[PDB]
């Protein structure tokens, strides 16, 4: 079938259908992959608005949103908070105990969910997923393991293809409404 | 019909002659669409100096400005003053009431407003107004409705372009005097 | 001849020979063109490590840089120091006034004179000077006007461009000194 | 002979073999040579996260990583110290200084070293070690200077490249555990 973005194997459609969970990695994925840091201990970090979009389409759209992360930054809450994203494991050694227990909370089963990531720590829960997804500029070996590869790069509006097929999938694109924030 | 980013048609030049009114979204047409969060709350968002030439000049040659946006920040206003930019909406995702304000406070017909936009958010407006601009980036389920699409990118001068498009369709061009800050 | 950039005409080299200043223009020269702003009023401007090796080269080859800002902005005032730039005019209106101040300053000729620029703004002063530039990306009716275009875009080493070409036409490349800061 | 970002040359897979050090240029390496300097001495400076995963890679792999830096900020020690580079120079514009230091305390020889680098300020120590290794957009002249040129542009993950290559030569990629940080 036929994307705005170009089109899509019946496969990756058909799993598209049934994500139930939609989990994001923030660096390089939701972000252009770069940290931004100053002298006097400034941290900062950017987000595309457009995935902002996607997302809060699909949190109105009965997909619910997830971002598993390796230390407790509080810009990622704040724009958690800004989308309202309730579901923030941050602190995370492995990605896959954050995993087991977002499965546990939610009672939602594996193939029911999407995971989009950009390099190899990603991987191990990618697996596991119904939907795994690779940004247009992930690592190399990422890409070919990947059950889609986005044609937008990671925090340039990759998120939003993948909102925009979990809709499109699940036909309830045309219908969405979401901010551009 | 000729422009110096190319040949545009009789149409949308016929159209640009009878603006007097440029509404323009923020992200992902003022910007590349980034949100920069810092981990003390701090907010950051990039403008273009040469849009803001462009901006001058319109409003140095009888055409108004404004701004209708989903996002609130101060940032955004400091930006506007810096420009002489007197009319602006913030934290709106219903964008057809600050639009509706607008018609009503300087009297003017909606075929006489252009308006730029990236997002599906931006298209309720853009419908109804006389020459409607998706950015050569805007979300590509805009880019077939508008009736002129720019060749360059947001935040990168497609603002600029569409300053430079009304100009040369009133004549006003050639003389246009702006500050490229 | 040719160049690390691709080959030049005889006479833009000529003209090279003879430049002993070198005015540069701020924004879409030395930045990407892009102001960030923050909402408790920071600005930042981002600068190219390596047109700051490129301007060092120049200072300590016998050719003074000189910049023409239409603001104060403490920001270039700690760049210009951090690279011994110490002609620094800001706040100027006109930049004729500025480049007439500039030339009764230094006892200098408008043909030893190099400007580089990316707006039309810049057009005035460009065509007095020996050596006009127009960065690769600079307002399409400008890039037509200069007598050099530059390779490389404004705020990724256009300025470094430009000193690697006045250099070499005057002999100084291959034994020339700077610093990537 | 293959990579994952394309077929290397057999004496560069020889030369990354033996690397016991890397020492990598910060401006235009670890970042894509962007100074980000503001009104208040506010200072940023954006690095590369899966770079980041790489050198915790190298780190962990008994390959140990070194930094030479022409500026000075105290951004640049909070990075290594969240990487875990022990061995950092800083305001140091004759690099050979550094290098010399470097030997002499790790006991260490230049053939065992590799330098990433991006600029000509970067070669005189590029050249006295066993693999140099030129960013995809380094200045020209550096480019035909190196044993290698990375695929990926820096500050894009030119050094992730860099640290895949050493760790593919050793037979170490496969297991290499880092964090994207
Ligand atoms: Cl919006
Ligand atoms: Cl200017
Ligand atoms: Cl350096
Ligand atoms: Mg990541
Ligand atoms: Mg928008
Ligand atoms: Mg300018
Ligand atoms: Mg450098």
């Amino acid at each position: 079938l036929a994307t705005c973005y170009g089109p899509v194997s019946a496969d990756v459609m058909a799993k598209a259908e049934n994500i139930r969970l939609l989990i994001l990695d923030v660096d390089g994925v939701l972000s252009d992959g770069l940290i931004y840091m100053g002298n006097n201990g400034e941290e900062l970090k950017a987000f595309n608005v457009r995935d902002g979009y996607g997302i809060r389409c699909a949190l109105t759209s009965d997909i619910e949103v997830a971002i598993i992360t390796g230390r407790k930054a509080k810009l990622v809450e704040d724009r958690c908070a800004t989308l309202g994203i309730t579901h923030l494991y941050q602190g995370q050694s492995n990605k896959l105990i954050a995993f087991s227990d977002l499965l546990e909370k939610l009672a939602i089963a594996p193939e029911n969910v999407a995971y989009v990531g950009d390099d190899l720590i990603d991987w191990p829960v990618m697996e596991k997923v119904g939907l795994s997804v690779a940004v247009a500029d992930a690592h190399p070996l990422l890409i070919p393991r990947a059950d889609y590869v986005t044609r937008i790069a990671g925090g340039r509006g990759a998120v939003r293809e993948v909102c925009d097929l979990l809709l499109l999938a699940q036909g309830k694109l045309d219908e969405a409404k979401g901010q551009s924030i």
